[PDB]
């Protein structure tokens, strides 16, 4: 290791190809060949990946820990207040401003943000980075288990997604299908690549007024993969 050590610059790097391409350990060779990343051993660079996955999935445990036992007092003291209403000590079309049912929809609706510092880098999102991982995982390892020989011929089979019909181009099931095809070939956010391959036939459909742009694939995959997970239930 004479070519010295990781530091901030380094870190933001890494970061940024992760969400892109997930588990980077097998194209290492690759990042630094277009100047992606400088030159060091390969064992640094796999080091600090473990290191920065690792600790991403303890800010995750340790904030779940946390609201679950929130909720288990909460739901206690909901318990209390409903033998109350089915008595008529309080009665149901005139409950309190401020009452125990209100205050549990509150802390299970609530969406707050889970970040990390690293090696001098601020917040990091640990959510974002668990989730971009494993999405790209099942993707590759379902693609190579069912379509070897050609990837081309992935189908969805009678899972449905919801309708896009009032985007500007006509979108359905198939064009679904290849859009996962190009993330599986290109990265998630190469939506360019996508676009040009001229195999893959969505070319014209595509709008970097028109929709979709850049901001709907992204979301539109995000929900894809978390729906054939079993991520919606
Ligand atoms: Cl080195
Ligand atoms: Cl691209």
């Amino acid at each position: 290791g004479p070519l010295g050590s990781i530091g901030e610059s380094e870190v933001r790097a890494l970061y940024k190809a992760i969400l892109k391409f997930g588990n980077l350990k097998e194209i290492l060779d690759e990042l630094i060949a277009d100047g992606t990343l400088p030159v060091k051993s390969f064992e640094k660079y796999g080091e600090t990946y473990d290191e920065m996955m690792e600790a991403a999935k303890d800010c995750v445990h340790e904030e779940e820990k946390n609201r679950k036992e929130i909720l288990e007092k909460l739901e206690k003291h909901a318990t209390a207040y409903r033998a109350k209403l089915k008595s008529g000590e309080i009665k149901a079309e005139n409950q309190p401003k401020d009452n125990p049912l209100t205050r549990l929809s509150l802390k299970k609706r609530e969406k707050k943000a889970v970040l990390f510092n690293f090696k001098g880098v601020k917040s990091l999102n640990a959510e974002s980075l668990l989730s971009r991982v494993e999405d790209l995982k099942y993707l590759k390892n379902l693609i190579n288990s069912n379509y070897k020989d050609d990837p081309l011929k992935f189908s969805l089979g009678n899972n449905t997604p919801k309708p896009v019909q009032n985007w500007s181009s006509n979108w359905t099931k198939e064009e679904d299908e290849k859009l996962l095809i190009g993330v599986f070939k290109y990265g998630y956010g190469s939506w360019t690549q996508i676009r040009d391959d001229p195999f893959l036939g969505i070319t014209d459909k595509i709008f970097l007024k028109k929709v979709p742009g850049a901001i709907h694939l992204g979301r539109r995959v995000d929900y894809l993969l978390s729906f054939l997970r079993g991520g919606l239930n």
